[PDB]
């Protein structure tokens, strides 16, 4: 299975549009699941994603119209457990009760989510960590010349090959990384 993770567009108040050299690689009938960080940030976006896949799982940012989209989510992809939250939300670590809550989104095998704008790839003590970035490479609070980037999972039973694809000068680079559980 292949799995599309993205977010942080801010369609349409930062950005108009996926840039186009990212949106001619996306095509019905090849993606099984997306993983959404959120901030699509209207119903427009969230229709394109679900021409893409029959499995769309979107987490909850912090400028999305749309409020039924839930804060936080565990969700199995093949041999995997994939924990998905935005990230804009602010929880001290001394709230015991919340910490607790959140053993469940630690204790997964990919844990991925959005909010800083800054893309992130890594395996760490055999579990994986993704930030897609912005698929826009729309401003943060911090900065202004954010590169787009997008990820894609190749999932093969215990194997992951994440494709971190980035938007620099006139170019799609792509940086792949093999982790395999164990």
């Amino acid at each position: 299975m292949l799995v599309l993770v993205l977010g942080d567009l801010h369609i349409p108040h930062r950005c108009n549009s996926l840039p186009a050299k990212f949106k001619k690689l996306l095509v019905p009938g090849k993606i099984q699941h997306i993983l959404c960080t959120g901030n699509l940030c209207t119903k427009e976006s969230y229709d394109y994603l679900k021409t893409l896949a029959g499995d769309v799982h979107i987490v909850r940012g912090d400028f999305d119209e749309n409020l039924n989209y839930p804060e936080q989510k565990v969700v199995t992809v093949g041999q995997f457990k994939i924990g998905l939250i935005h990230g804009h939300q602010v929880i001290p670590w001394g709230d015991m009760a919340s910490l607790a809550l959140l053993q469940r989104q630690f204790d997964v095998d990919i844990l991925i989510s959005g909010h800083t704008h800054k893309f992130e790839a890594f395996e760490h003590e055999n579990k994986f960590y993704i930030n897609p970035g912005s698929a826009t490479g729309a401003y943060n609070a911090l900065e202004t010349n954010i590169i787009p980037s997008f990820v894609l999972m190749d999932i093969q039973a215990s194997t992951v090959v994440t494709y971190v694809y980035q938007l620099i000068g006139d170019d799609v680079k792509v940086e792949r990384i093999e982790y395999k559980k164990s």
